[PDB]
């Protein structure tokens, strides 16, 4: 009752090597996302591990592992590849995509280097709980069909469980894609994988008119946009190498992200990233690094004064995707030149009171415009504040009302702080999987008020 094709597999040969999953020891499935299954058209007796723990094939699938390189903080870091993970197939949906089935953590693949080929369940339930959070904000993002864990062990500071997700994506093309044949001195697949993404995801751009130009122009405003919307949400992605930056404009491979509470700017939740590279404030400049390493695979075949006329538009389009979604942060109905100066002077009050994001915003979201109506060690200096900031909501026309309500649809009561996701892997590990799916759900409604904990501070 499933379609699953062999796209890639058939029209990209040599970029991945066919093989199977190799399954865990006493392997159990813990949690799977009964929303996605719905609209993906999967039996939900396909879930009493079997296929999400590697352990049989549907009919269709021909799993393999894909190839690509990267730039790792900066530097050259050569072949990488899915070194834990595999591409079972690729899904055709009844509107017309295709949706990768990639099982993340299947074992030992020709591009595991030295590692051991394997997740464990704190790393799979973080990137669970995340990309459910991104996608219920409106973020584009990879989705988390199941979790199963086992008995077998894996090392990484502690003994862990072995664990496998099995995400679906539009795509797992990533920048890294473009560089692993630029870098090997093959031009042609280059220009190939470029084909193959405007054939299968920009069919629209008819084929030799600009097709590259209007394509890679895309390409770039997909990740100012994608950039601007995690600023917005104070999401830090912590790995922001070019194997992880999704060509589509996905986020993409959660490991040590960091959704912000405190506000701050340089604030860094990669622990072996010494140099703060990849620091909330960087998020900006570091994606449009990874667009000018991705415009240089390009070359071959672009003129490259058209790459960098594309890479030129990127700050533009990131800035106006910011500002129009800060704006309705802000209440801003309308756009009075006051705004710039108003946003500026609350993120440098924020810094220095360290306040807390999500919160600052949220609360900011009941602002009557007439009313003055104490989290600042300096209250004198908000009161300044909030003074000339109602005074401009004044200008705007509208009521106190329902300025309040697109406030809470664009500023969230709920997301995914370090601590919740941890109370869940805690209850987990024990074999209690009811603050796993206690969590879930509360993500997937992050713009309603809450009464619980999930809205609250780190106990700390
Ligand atoms: N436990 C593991 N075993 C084998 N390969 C891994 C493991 N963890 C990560 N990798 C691979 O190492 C690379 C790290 O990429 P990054 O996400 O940029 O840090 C990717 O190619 C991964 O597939
Ligand atoms: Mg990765
Ligand atoms: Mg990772």
């Amino acid at each position: 009752t499933l379609s699953f094709i062999t796209r890639w597999r058939d029209e990209l040969p040599a970029t991945y090597t066919t093989l199977s999953p190799t399954p865990l020891n006493n392997a159990r499935l813990i949690w799977h996302n009964a929303e996605l299954a719905n609209t993906l058209g999967i039996p939900s007796s396909l879930f009493k591990a079997g296929v999400w723990g590697g352990e049989t094939l549907l009919p269709g699938m021909s799993p393999l592992a894909q190839v690509y390189s990267g730039h790792q903080f900066g530097v050259w870091a050569g072949q990488l590849g899915d070194g834990r993970g595999i591409l079972l197939g690729e899904q055709r949906l009844a509107d017309g995509t295709t949706m990768d089935w990639h099982l993340k953590g299947a074992g030992l693949t020709p591009y595991s280097r030295m590692g051991d080929g394997r997740a464990v369940l704190r790393s799979t339930i973080r990137e669970s709980l995340a990309s459910e959070a991104m996608h219920y904000l409106g973020i584009p993002t990879t989705r988390a069909l199941s979790i199963v864990t086992s008995d077998s062990p894996v090392y990484r500071e502690t003994v862990e469980p072995g664990a496998m997700l099995m995400r679906v994506a539009p795509s797992h093309l990533r920048f890294g894609h473009f560089e692993h044949f630029y870098y090997r001195r093959e031009p042609e697949k280059v220009r190939q994988l470029a084909d193959f993404a405007i054939r299968h995801y920009w069919s629209h751009l008819a084929d030799d008119e600009d097709k590259y130009r209007l394509w890679f122009t895309d390409v770039v405003a997909r990740t100012a946009s994608l950039i601007a919307q995690w600023q917005t949400v104070g999401f830090a992605h912590g790995v922001m190498n070019t194997d992880n930056m999704s060509l589509l404009g996905l986020t993409l491979d959660y490991g040590p992200f960091g959704f912000l509470d405190d506000y701050e700017p340089g604030f860094i939740c990669n622990h072996s990233d010494h140099q703060g590279r990849y620091s909330f404030d960087n998020q900006p400049a570091v994606a449009l690094w990874n667009l000018q390493r991705l415009a240089q695979t390009l070359s071959p075949f672009v003129a490259v004064d058209a790459l960098n006329e594309a890479l030129d538009s990127y700050q533009q389009v990131l800035l106006t995707h910011y500002g129009q979604r800060m704006r309705q942060k802000l209440g801003f109905m309308t756009e009075q030149k006051e705004d710039n100066a108003l946003l500026n002077e609350l993120f440098s009050l924020m810094a220095r009171e360290r306040s807390d994001y999500t919160r600052t915003f949220r609360m900011l979201s009941l602002t009557e415009q007439h009313s003055a109506a104490d989290e600042f060690i300096d209250r004198a200096a908000f009161d300044d504040w909030f003074a000339r900031y109602r005074g401009r909501l004044q200008q705007d026309e509208v009521s106190d009302s329902e300025r309040q309500q697109l406030m809470q649809s664009v500023n969230p009561a709920l997301v995914l702080r370090n601590w919740l996701a941890q109370r869940a892997i805690e209850a987990a590990e024990k074999g209690d999987m009811t603050e796993l799916h206690r969590l879930h759900e509360a993500l997937r409604n992050p713009f309603s008020d809450r009464d619980d904990d999930y809205v609250s501070r780190p106990p700390d």
